[PDB]
């Protein structure tokens, strides 16, 4: 059921059968979140979930792609993810196509890029932590002292959030490790998107688009308040389909909105199975 970073949501038959759907975890979550989607897909569709690994987006895909090939060979590949999971799916599509594999569906469940690019600069690191501190002051009724910008700006995102958490750890009650680890890894996983080197993809991508990001996403990064019509994928994907699903980002993975996603995705899978036969 769990084998390394691969979760079996529905096992494929011993031989033959329908093409598996490979799903990729969202930041701060596991691939159990795809069970409602699975319920809306055709009967006997296999599904395997890829859980968290370390590195840049590209380095994560360098770990996932060999495992995909061990499981599915030349293809066909169906790759799906919500949020960070969609960026991971896309990176895997890129890696598989480089190896000449047959990728037939890439489904991004509201994996919508920030509407304005996030600068990778010292000034932006200063502005970012200034904003976070302001929100902390209000939320926790404290004043925040001078921020050590020089220390933060030479660290990558993981180093930054680790630095801040370690400063918090110096005083007060000890915070349970599970909470610290969840917050650290969620933060870094979401930030990994910002430094991704997105490559052009020559196949069809389906972007299931919600109406907006939820408030917590925009508190994390204000540039998520703006969405472009192509969700930031049009420059990389000539064969791009957008499927509006309404609601907020955080709702896209759940009933009832996931029924819209599943109805559309079922038709796409149906066509892939028909073409095989």
């Amino acid at each position: 059921q769990i084998d390394g970073f691969v979760r079996t949501l529905r096992a494929r038959p011993e031989a033959g059968g329908k093409v598996p759907v490979f799903v990729f975890h969202p930041a701060g979550g596991s691939t159990v979140v795809y069970e409602p989607l699975l319920g809306r897909l055709p009967a006997d569709t296999p599904m395997y979930g890829f859980e968290r690994v370390e590195g840049s987006i590209e380095e994560r895909a360098q770990q996932y792609v060999p495992k995909l090939i061990e499981m599915q060979g030349d293809g066909p590949y169906v790759l799906v993810g919500w949020s960070l999971g969609g960026v991971l799916a896309y990176a895997c599509a890129i890696g598989l196509r480089r190896l000449g594999k047959d990728v037939r569906f890439v489904g991004l469940i509201d994996a919508v890029r920030a509407g304005e690019e996030i600068p990778q600069t010292k000034e932006e690191i200063r502005k970012r932590w200034d904003r976070y501190a302001a929100f902390a002051e209000k939320t926790f009724n404290v004043t925040i002292p001078a921020i050590p910008y020089e220390q933060l700006e030479e660290l990558d995102d993981e180093g930054q959030v680790r630095f801040v958490l370690d400063a918090v750890s110096q005083s007060g009650v000890q915070i349970p490790a599970g909470i610290i680890e969840h917050q650290r890894t969620s933060y870094l996983d979401n930030r990994a998107i910002d430094t991704a080197q997105i490559q052009p993809y020559d196949g069809h991508v389906t972007l299931y688009m919600a109406d907006r990001y939820h408030d917590d996403a925009i508190m994390f990064e204000p540039r998520y308040a703006v969405r472009q019509p192509d969700g930031g994928w049009g420059e990389y994907v000539s064969d791009l389909e957008v499927v509006p699903i309404g609601g907020e980002h955080i709702q896209a993975i759940d009933e009832p909105i996931i029924a819209k996603v599943g109805e559309h995705m079922s038709r796409a899978l149906g066509q892939i199975e028909a073409d095989r036969t």
